[PDB]
């Protein structure tokens, strides 16, 4: 119903070691959070895409494979997520943070209103007590990391916005496979359904490089 | 119908030099695409803004005034932009390439689908030719600066997606006003309904500093 | 009864190089003092950190392994070594000179009223006779670096205040273990114990 | 009573810009909280440095003068600021957060078991409730700034360790005098007791 | 018939101090050579330029003022530094050890088969007895600098190639102007002729 | 014929990495311009340096062998590329864009009336039509790169110019040789008769 | 017979701040030693250098005057410092921590077999007694300055290697002049004496461009 | 009478890779000069440094083996190569440019009015015709390295200026032994007589932390 989404980064064909770190991490949340482990991928030509991703536990991967996904640029691989997760309703996307990460979150969270942490060192899930309102959060997405000039462990939640989102650095969780067998489904989107156009022209103007007129 | 908005930035009660200078190359270009020149401010108290803002030409000024708009924060300005944007559809919107540019101009842009050149050097008003489907767009704004690892002064357009968006560094444009006595139409609006609430709460979990369990 | 102890930092679940250099020079301190070599962990899921550290010589190696401990914080690390310093009553704490040990290092030291020195070049055991107090001190730890620059060489001391804290640079020790098999208690500490007494509450605005 | 602290960090004779943002900060805080603003000076050649202090609105400013207090120096500084603190049992310190304010508030604040908040935003008086304990702690000082990054921001409380202990960066706060002829107390301290505490002897050998 | 020629650097609307110092030089190093001082400036909205230039000593001012000749960058400018000097002949080209002389200098130095040499800390006009092709010198730019490093100081000169092409660093020369009342021809030239040889055309992807 | 030239960077002995990656993708484009792929190299002691480059499926490779091109100095290497291009009149010529490249780039394009565009994240082979001249360009080097930032992405072409000059960064392209049994001829020139043209002679004053 | 000298280093033609401030301070330790103040200039053109160093209360000004002393380079202006050194066997040199400086400072005291602190922060005259054979020495350049790490104010002396030499930033010390009639002895030295030839050709080699 | 002087710096006991890449270059050039390798090492327990030294064809090896010469520092080192200098007059010494190597090198060639080439990248034996006054300088070293701004590379010489003195980088010179029993006379030198003394003292005084 609401699922755990995990971005998959591309680099040369391959996908790149934090996502599957990210995979990992995600399979053993949504263990505890008793939903699905869905994945994103865009880039192009992605015929045996699956076969680097299904094995990490991942029940639903979503595949958008077209000539101008790769490489990145921001509106396109933006308006994907914003516009798969409008549909989809994730309660939680996890994704890698590297250069496409610091670029792409802060967009799609921004576009989907929703939280982002960066840089978290650990992540949990637990709920959260409101005194204020009397009203008490369950399974919530715990985004841990150094806070306040790196003073103590801190823990940031997002009682209400949706997807909690949060990016972590590579090399900070493990990856591990559930079975080179997994099986799950995969999904071919049509780009055209998902993807926003470029509609930008570089120019270079005569009248430039005329001598200003007295 | 079709406007011309300048984002105004502020610190410390007083609108930026930058900001400033861009009503007055607002004002030049609006003059160009005969369309008005509005203004957008987001603050807490800003009684007597207008007075700031007005004499450069403005006519029709938005005022933003909440307690948690100051200082900037990224969730609340982008939403009020993009809210505001959503209704108004500019055809432009200029802003200063600051910190605050540097963080809202993307997340706006990515969120309304639109372009966004950074660090724009000159603004015109030129018209462009697609050869290849055969039409002329007319009056769309030349963003302007160096390119190509600075071989030339290139111009970038956006025939389709509005608002164009483009930024400039201070210093760049002169700042002049139109008249001191400059009448414009300023709106307060409710900041309910445009800005976009927290939802974050920062936690320290107890059981993060207990012993972990053999 | 006081012995000498080594801050082991650690990142990514290993322990730093300048930490295991200065394991061993603890190591031969230790043993012209002798005295045992203790160290201290913080950290995240140290079940089997005993084994990177225990081979190089220390025979009571402090664990505290909870969530919030890693990566490094100011204020968790500074509780841990400072209670524990006040239990154990080392008489020497070594540390690398690292971000880590350039943060850490004057908090610790601070709060048990000793002058930590900063980047020496090499550390000794030696007396100092103290005329004005009339006696005269034995074993304590020669803290040699450059006053300034690089060629003016000074010898730091400090007789009555403990513990003697100094730190060093990668790469300035040797690093080698004792063996393979070398044995010394590890205690699991509660951390709870350790870091309560820090008082920062976090509040919504 | 109990007052608020502020290190007036000094360069070449002249109160740094940061500490006088921090003496008019602190005059508010110490107006909301009906304390006194207390300031601290440690340098060389300081005749006439009230001067520059008082006008902001100091009730009381203490004044450590002797050749080894500058430049600044981590010792003595850490020394003077912890003996002191030690004595008038401040409730809040401020001081600015500058190169000197980032080797000297973590040595002090450690030194006191206080929890240092570095980079603050925002000060302000407040109150938080404790509901598990049943008790409200009144008149705290809201330590707020950034969690991280920029737009995450909490405030941080110290409901029970003194001195409440922030930094400010300069230009966070204005400065602004209250009276050119603003009067308060001038103590003039003996150095010597406030640093010999320190026990750091350099040998030749 | 064949003189100095100085690049005049342009920021936000500013003739750079470093032009100014090279038109001062120059004008010393033309007086001895009993030539012109000429100079050149590219950017956009030029209408009064000539007010910063002429002052110290300049008989001729060449002007490009297009849009997008401001900000600087390569190609429009090196076109413009090419085509004139081919038509001018220059013997001499001062230019400003800049990140924009960094740029511009080998490309324009390349394009007219003469060797660059950055970062002069003198200039002089000298003669130079070349016995190989057995004749003398006469009247050649003395560009003066260290070897390497700093102590190791020599003389390049250029007896045949043109133009004798020199950086100097910010701050190397005085600059001081001849009159206020300096009278110099200013031409406007026309633009694109300078800088439609460059074939460099952008397509859509 | 007018083919496809590669400048091998050298260092210590080894030819660059980059280079290798332009070799090989060099040779793609000279595949699919049905032109041979030549290059270059400039050092010392380079006995068995087509060991390193041939194998790229490099046709040609010209070898510059002198004490004085190691290590890569400004004059020499610009000379040697300026006078064998305006022999050979390559089409294409490729260069890494690194500390070498962004030095040697410019001279050599400027010498050559060619506008070097850097760091390409593309080269593809394509044809450009010129609607107004009526004249369709055929097998043209497309300079793919964002003209700036990062999302902003164009193709340059030099319709007319040549050789059409691209840099491109480290690890933008793959690196393959051919076949390490892959023939081609190796010409070791005459380094003086390449460089003595440069006029460029140091003083003792 | 041993005095205290103070290096003036020379910009187009004008005697530094930094120079100035040490020929004060310079000027209050002479004093307080009992000895006089001397100086040393060195560059090309110092006609009347004599009439911007004098007032401070300089006794004695060595002047250098030859083409090749301006702008600095190493060798001479070390052996003009070293000869000279060797021949008047000051007490104390002084040098402002510049760019000169820093490669003056270290050449100088390496030649002499001296001391250099440099960066000193303050400067005294005070006594050491070297506890361990139980002599005093007397009349000491206390060299002051922030030392380990910046975590003490020490004081660096020389007990018998002589000159002891401190180099010292602008504007630590105030400059003051004594009076615009302060009297001095002002020597101009045959710069044939003290300095030593340049000695280097750098040359470029025809065969080094010729193929192997 | 003139031989060619190699420094050899130390670390832990063990001769570095670049002072052994300059030993083995050494050689060559002591070959082509028609005269000996001589080297110089300087530190704490080198009672049988010579093993890792010798076969590289080094005729005499200078030892200097006293408690104070490790870790490196500036005074005693320079003493020893400036004092050896004086009496063994090389005619070339070279140097690993390394740390100590910036370090001692300006402090020798200053206090013994020599040349110094940093970081040559080639060196060879060449001639030097003065052309101005017509004489022949024959087998000086060529200091050979890229110079003005990298544009071209030039070489250095040193006519009459002794020793003639260049460092160079680790990795630019092939380090290879003559052969395992190439036999060489070891010198071990009474430190005290190329030495100098400390003569320095860091105090802390009492009244700099007494109120004014
Ligand atoms: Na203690
Ligand atoms: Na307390
Ligand atoms: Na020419
Ligand atoms: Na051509």
């Amino acid at each position: 119903a609401n699922n755990l989404f995990v971005y998959c980064e591309i680099e040369e064909g391959i996908v790149a070691d934090v996502s599957l770190e990210l995979l990992t991490k995600g399979r053993s949340l949504a263990n505890e959070l008793n939903c699905q482990l869905e994945a994103v991928v865009a880039g192009t030509g992605l015929k045996e895409i699956e076969k680097q991703i299904l094995p990490y536990g991942v029940d639903k991967l979503h595949v958008f494979d077209a000539e101008g996904l790769y490489p990145y640029t921001s509106l396109p691989h933006t308006s994907i997520l914003v516009n798969l997760f409008k549909e989809e309703q994730p309660q939680i996307c996890l994704m890698g943070a590297t250069v496409i990460g610091r670029d792409l979150g802060p967009r799609v969270s921004s576009a989907l209103t929703s939280g982002l942490t960066a840089d978290c060192t650990s992540l949990e899930i637990g709920d959260h007590e409101d005194k204020k309102e009397g009203k008490v959060y369950k399974n919530l997405l715990y985004q841990i990391r150094p806070a306040f000039g790196g003073n103590i462990v801190a823990t940031i939640v997002n009682p209400e916005h949706r997807p909690q989102m949060a990016t972590v650095r590579e090399g900070v969780m493990k990856k591990e496979i559930v079975s080179p067998a997994y099986q799950g489904e995969v999904i071919r989107h049509d780009v055209k359904k998902y993807v926003a156009d470029t509609d930008y022209v570089v120019k270079v103007i005569e009248r430039h490089v005329e001598k200003a007129k007295n």
